[PDB]
């Protein structure tokens, strides 16, 4: 049950002026794009505050890339869900590692250890595995959001993404045609999507929903992985092959345009962002990922 909105004065939509006129704001099947300028977060403040929502934070921080959970969690204090519950999960190999970031009132953090993979492409994987933890969000949480660690907030990141299921446009294809995507393109692969099909390329690094649609999303693909490995094949780009073909055949109730996650060395800053909220701090992949 859902009380009412107290009174609130905020500016009238207008039906004939549109927030955006330079961007597609709604998908075809009428999930809305969330970009700056569409939402009044005053308003789903409101909505998600009655609902007392509880956001958890998945982040994984395997070998080396401890060393980004002090920014990470900090900026996330900072931008992340401000004013709501939040429930951080840190996976890692080494709890010791994980900084004393100091958190706002009713937020928390759990350290959750696993073992670590010697290849990155299987760290990178294994999320799915490892985030379908199943009873444990069920009771704790009534969103999860799973985002990579390499990263830092800038801005806003708040209740405008919560839904049953989203994805996030991946900042070096948001402008392609399907047939440019990087999906995996062999039959062989439970990922294959045939260059005729496909909505967008989402991300690997942000994607979430409610617990239930999550857990669903992370068994499908953990399974799909199993198959291929089964079969001696890796998807071209591994969790994000699977996550792909799901979002694909699982249309999402919401998608992320790339302000929810840039790459500004490699991308700039285009006029058509008006905020980078969530963004990829500089890393070597070759040194980082090997020991
Ligand atoms: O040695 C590793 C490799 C990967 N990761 C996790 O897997 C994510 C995805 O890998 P990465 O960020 O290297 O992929 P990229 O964004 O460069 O494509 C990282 O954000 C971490 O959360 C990790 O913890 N340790
Ligand atoms: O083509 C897909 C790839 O694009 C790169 O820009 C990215 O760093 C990879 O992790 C993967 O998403
Ligand atoms: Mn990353």
């Amino acid at each position: 049950f859902m009380v009412s909105l107290p009174r609130m004065v905020y500016p009238q939509p207008k039906v004939l002026t549109p927030c955006r006129k330079d961007v597609l704001v709604v998908t075809p099947w009428l999930a809305p794009i969330v970009w700056e300028g569409t939402f009044n977060i005053d308003i789903l403040n409101e909505q998600f505050r009655l609902q007392n929502t509880t956001i958890g934070l998945t982040v994984f921080a395997i070998k080396k890339y401890v060393a980004f959970l002090k920014l990470f969690l900090e900026t996330a204090e900072k931008h992340f869900m401000v004013g709501h519950r939040v429930h951080y999960y840190v996976f890692t190999d080494q709890p010791a590692a994980v900084p004393r970031v100091t958190l706002g009132t009713g937020r928390q953090l759990s350290v959750l250890e696993v073992r670590a993979y010697k290849r990155w492409q299987d760290v990178s994987m294994r999320r799915m595995e490892m985030i379908s933890c199943e009873r444990r969000f069920l009771s704790e949480v009534d969103y999860l959001v799973c985002v990579d660690v390499d990263m830092e907030f800038r801005d806003h990141v708040g209740v405008e993404i919560l839904t049953p299921l989203f994805g996030t446009l991946h900042p070096g294809f948001y402008g392609s045609s399907r047939e440019a995507f990087t999906y995996e393109r062999r039959p062989q692969s439970q990922a294959y999507i045939p260059k005729d099909e496909g909505d967008f390329y989402y991300l690997g690094g942000f994607f979430g929903g409610s617990v239930q649609e999550v857990q669903r999303l992370t068994r499908a693909c953990h399974q799909a992985m199993m198959v291929d490995q089964a079969n001696g094949i890796e998807a071209v780009w591994h969790d994000e092959s699977h996550l792909n073909k799901y979002l694909l055949r699982h249309k999402p109730t919401k998608v992320l345009s790339p302000e929810y996650l840039w790459d500004q060395q490699l991308l700039g800053w285009p006029a058509v962002l008006r905020k980078l909220r969530f963004t990829a701090v500089p890393k070597n992949h070759q040194a980082v990922r090997n020991p």
